[PDB]
């Protein structure tokens, strides 16, 4: 079997273990902020700086992993609360998509809402141009930014939020659990054929945006990992 | 929202919160041991005292859960090192089977293997009786020791072995991710419907089991637990 | 250590986390709803189902608990606003007292005052057969609604009321912070030695009580709650 | 009645309502972090800058408060996890004491380890010259960080706590509640005469300090406060 794994209690921009895209920065409290609140359209993304494969080319087989992490999204006077974070999964050369608006786009779609890569938005800004709910939600992307499902959740603000997700290959089902501020858990649970939709290595990491009007705190604040492919 | 979560670091024979079954007893460091090491069929099971409410007989709602334990099973000299443990969820009144012989049944089934139960098991010796894979493994189990779905899996005498579940009540999958002593990652999903295999009241617990021939330490170290049921 | 913990932002039939006695009920929206307002010497109670281990006979310690909740009463045609709630705590075999006459017994004492049992009481009608002082109140009541001590207080008509308890263990003081409608806070501390008053296991909750004329609507809105023992 | 009431969910160095000495910095999460990380005795305070009437000297009357706040201290190598944080209440006019030392001073006393304030320290350093217990813990401090009492507490990095304070006017006692990672509560409370020890207005703050070798991240992530003092 061939295994990653990698934990994060604190961030550290110096770290070359992580690459840093975009308006992403590094608080002193060694928490990874997203986007820059004093820009239009900001975006900040980070991956996981070692490539992982997730699946070989010689037997066919896909790695299973568990992850966990936590994350915190605070309003700001005076801009909407927008516009949310995104667990990502995607080709490892990925990079913020060219001329991004940001906003609904969460930093790893075009214009569209399309993009390479699959994910777990947490997302706090109705858009209806990428067919989203009327409340805050979580949602499975694959390739776009209009959900695969998506699932009713509430993002409180100065709240530190919990995510466990755990990915079975044979099944091919990607759970995600997430532990709310007042002590209620909010699942979501797709069939995502990853061998299908990423190439045979990619990069782990968050992102998030903004727009003009639309701004708030979007923090990671730590993250754990830990992928197993078998290789017989 | 009905929630209920709970968070075990370490136990106590006189903590209300815990209905101990069978040879069950507390260890001086807090851990919950399952099995009399000199017992022949020993069986112990320990479960949360209160009944949860996993599914609404009203709103036809199922409730999701996230939780989380460690366990270890450890060799002892010279018994054949058997038989394993289950994390299980039966009726509120769920009792060991009366004339458990223990073993294979990992004391939640009768003789033939069947009993009123969902659960995961770690299954540490081959009964063909109950077709067992050859190797250790992990299983998913619904109302029998003959598992539905099995992967392969080891068990390291003396490791300490990290367990995350998750279910999703919308598409009725309940996966598990195992962390191993080398750090890797075994995982397993199968969808079960809770609602059409068990009362709307249940309690969530472990077992574990020996023969005559079988025994060897079954502890439970740690567990935590968050179940929420969409109500009104 | 052995904790105790449980947030409610709402309440629900059916939750087997609950004890539900007399006339209590499940409003549409939530709310717990104590007194029956057309029953005579209304009496309704609600009961963390679970135990709570408040010391220890092996020990001798002593736990600590902080609990908030919210209620609210208001006034009905055309009876007086009576006759108040109470937060107490009682041995795990509490039931409404045989033949309770409500009023100001307020559902946990007989027609004396007396009972067994330590509660923090939130009186609207001034009972003289149990010194009730002239005006609303809170008050610390030890085995009985005639009050060790009583603070002035105001009910509201309608007015959410957000109420805050601390025992400390170590000094075994019961100190409660009352957040009037209005903004103001009213506070009530009291030495009780809940080792020397209650058995080892207990009961949280509320109740409320009414008489032929006096009656209202006493509504337990949330209710969050953490109890430590300390077992090293 | 007069009562002083607010709430802050997030800090800004730009807001009049706070008065930031030393050290102290508000990071672009809102977070105020009270120490520098990159200095040797470090030391910084914030006080809510009006003056709260706590007493009168027309009619002896003295107020009564429930405040609860969250911060957050985190690790960071190669430096011993240190000093702490201390809610303080002192002479409107106080200041970082002139040549502070910082480390086990909290930033509220000199070397020898005295001073004008009565607070609720979080200790995460035991300095025998202040009798120091052996471990962490929260103590109630009597102008002195030679603690009047104090509790086993266990800091945990990257943790939030949330901490609820109630000081009863009648009883003169301060009691205290602090929530743990692993869930348990842990409280502790001391009888303190703020009209003896204390002039009629003062303010609230919060300090934290470092050394040398000692240094940590002091966060203080949010704090409400409600204080009602009788006018007649
Ligand atoms: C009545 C009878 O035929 N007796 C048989 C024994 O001969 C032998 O087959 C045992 C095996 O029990 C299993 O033992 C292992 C360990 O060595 C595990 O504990 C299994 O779960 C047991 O079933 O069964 C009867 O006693
Ligand atoms: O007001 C806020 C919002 O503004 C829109 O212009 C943007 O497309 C949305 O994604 C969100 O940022
Ligand atoms: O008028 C109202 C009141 O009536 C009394 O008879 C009763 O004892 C009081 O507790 C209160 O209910
Ligand atoms: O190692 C750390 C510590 O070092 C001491 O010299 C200092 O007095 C303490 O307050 C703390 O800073
Ligand atoms: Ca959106
Ligand atoms: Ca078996
Ligand atoms: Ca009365
Ligand atoms: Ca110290
Ligand atoms: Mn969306
Ligand atoms: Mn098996
Ligand atoms: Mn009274
Ligand atoms: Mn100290």
């Amino acid at each position: 079997a061939e295994t990653v794994s990698f934990n994060f209690n604190s961030f550290s921009e110096g770290n070359p273990a992580i690459n840093f895209q975009g308006d992403v920065t590094v608080l002193s409290n060694g928490n990874i902020q997203l986007t820059n609140l004093n820009k239009v359209n900001s975006v900040g993304r980070v991956l996981y700086a070692m490539p992982v494969r997730i699946w070989s080319s010689a037997t066919g087989n896909v790695a299973s992993f568990l992850t966990s992490f936590s994350f915190e999204m605070k309003d700001i006077k005076d801009y909407d609360p927008a516009d949310g974070i995104i667990f990502f999964i995607a080709p490892e050369d990925t990079q913020i998509p060219a001329g991004s608006i940001g906003g609904g786009t969460l930093g790893v779609s075009d214009t569209k809402g399309a993009g390479h890569f699959v994910g777990v938005e947490f997302d706090t800004y109705s858009n209806s141009e990428y067919n989203d709910p009327p409340t805050d939600h979580v949602g499975i992307d694959v390739n776009s930014v209009d959900s695969v499902k998506t699932v009713p959740w509430n993002s409180v603000s100065g709240a530190v939020v919990k995510v466990t997700v755990i990915y079975d290959s044979s099944t091919k089902t990607l759970s995600v659990a997430v532990t709310n501020d007042n002590g209620d858990i909010t699942t979501i649970a797709q069939v995502v054929d990853l061998k299908a939709k990423l190439p045979e290595r990619v990069k782990f990491g968050f992102s998030a945006s903004g727009s003009l009007g639309g701004r708030q705190i979007h923090l990671i604040r730590s993250w754990s990992f830990t992928s197993t492919l078998i290789t017989t």
